[PDB]
């Protein structure tokens, strides 16, 4: 079990100015740390947040969170659920900023919520170094679904953090699961009317300007004013980055295919699915610690049963290893696996 700690510096809060958090478990003979973001979506307007209040309050607020929760897949400490990194130090942040991780807002008599997501991230890390993170060879930050967002938004900034408070020897990665979304044409189309109908490119320009939002500098200099959403598309901001970064994502994800207004499968929809994985996999020929297979399905490395996908032979565990090795080609051993095949399920060893 991982144990709740609310952060001593109650002005970095979540959405409704109760303190933000975070869970952790030590292991006091390791010099690895895991942070590991949570997702779940996004609000960027007052009604909208406001309803989200109502019906996804965890997800806005610690008022009602447990004291412990328990590790799963990539924060268990069993090696038989986790081949990779069962002993290292576990932290799971909860996500309850409703910005995929990237404001900078507080509360306010002009500001019904507040919006913290990346001043979280900066608060976690500060306290922890107290807490033995001081001592770290490895701090990998990691993520799903929005979370795997945040992490390709905020390692580098995590990594200037730790060099400003004189730390240069702890070398920070990334690992963003599920955060690699596409924006493509979608398969019908609705304007920008409300939350259900606006796609994430308009969704997200609101919300930036609702959340102060920050993304990564370098990123930020490309873009320019009024284009800083682009920075929330991986393929975009992943080639801006100093840190090393794997990269896991279905080529199939069922969140973009929402997104795309997706639900006997016709000639239309048979060509608009093969060529989003096409597209998927496109995106994904350079960037050389990758895992991607031909599933229909979202998130993958909390999950319990995470050591069953394969692709080529090789488990997400397993590449998780062989990256670890290629940053002290390795025979047999990869840490770049796509699948090529056009299809949801082609892949034997997909989820049921
Ligand atoms: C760019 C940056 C983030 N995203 C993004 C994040 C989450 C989602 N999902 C949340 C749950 O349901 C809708 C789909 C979709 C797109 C796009
Ligand atoms: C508390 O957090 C705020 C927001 O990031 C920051 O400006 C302030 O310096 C922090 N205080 C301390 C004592 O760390």
């Amino acid at each position: 079990d991982l144990r709740l700690h609310l952060l001593l510096n109650t002005s970095v809060t979540c959405n409704d100015g109760s303190p933000a958090g975070y869970y952790l478990k030590e292991s006091r003979g390791s010099r690895r740390w895991l942070l590991f973001l949570e997702g779940g979506w996004y609000c960027f307007n007052r009604e909208n947040c406001d309803s989200r209040y109502d019906t996804m309050r965890r997800l806005m607020s610690s008022r009602d969170w447990p004291r412990t929760r328990t590790g799963t897949g990539i924060l268990s400490s069993q090696p038989e659920e986790n081949p990779y990194w069962w002993n290292a130090n576990m932290v799971f942040i909860p996500y309850c900023s409703s910005d995929v991780w990237s404001g900078a807002s507080s509360k306010s008599e002009k500001n019904e919520y507040a919006f913290m997501g990346a001043l979280i991230i900066q608060e976690v890390v500060r306290e922890l170094l107290g807490r033995g993170l001081s001592g770290a060879k490895v701090l990998l930050l990691a993520g799903s679904s929005a979370g795997g967002t945040g992490v390709l938004l905020n390692v580098d900034r995590v990594a200037e953090q730790l060099e400003k408070l004189g730390y240069p020897a702890i070398q920070v990665r990334g690992l963003a699961d599920s955060g690699w979304f596409l924006d493509n044409k979608q398969y019908r189309h609705t304007d920008c009317v409300d939350t259900i109908t606006c796609a994430p490119t308009e969704a997200i320009r609101r919300g930036i300007r609702y959340w102060n939002g920050v993304v990564p500098e370098r990123c930020r200099r490309q873009f320019q004013e009024g284009e800083e959403w682009n920075c929330f598309f991986g393929y975009k901001v992943y080639p801006t980055l100093r840190s090393p970064v794997f990269v896991v994502q279905w080529l199939f994800d069922e969140a973009q295919l929402t997104v795309d207004n997706v639900h006997p499968v016709q000639e239309g929809l048979r060509l608009y699915i093969q060529n989003l994985g096409r597209e998927l996999r496109h995106t994904l020929k350079d960037v050389p610690a990758s895992f991607a297979p031909a599933c229909l399905s979202h998130e993958i490395i909390i999950r319990s049963h995470w050591t069953d996908v394969q692709v080529k032979g090789t488990s997400l565990p397993r590449a998780l290893h062989c990256w670890d090795r290629s940053l002290h080609p390795l025979k047999g051993c990869p840490v770049h696996l796509v699948d090529s095949c056009p299809w949801p399920h082609c892949n034997p060893s997909c989820p049921t």
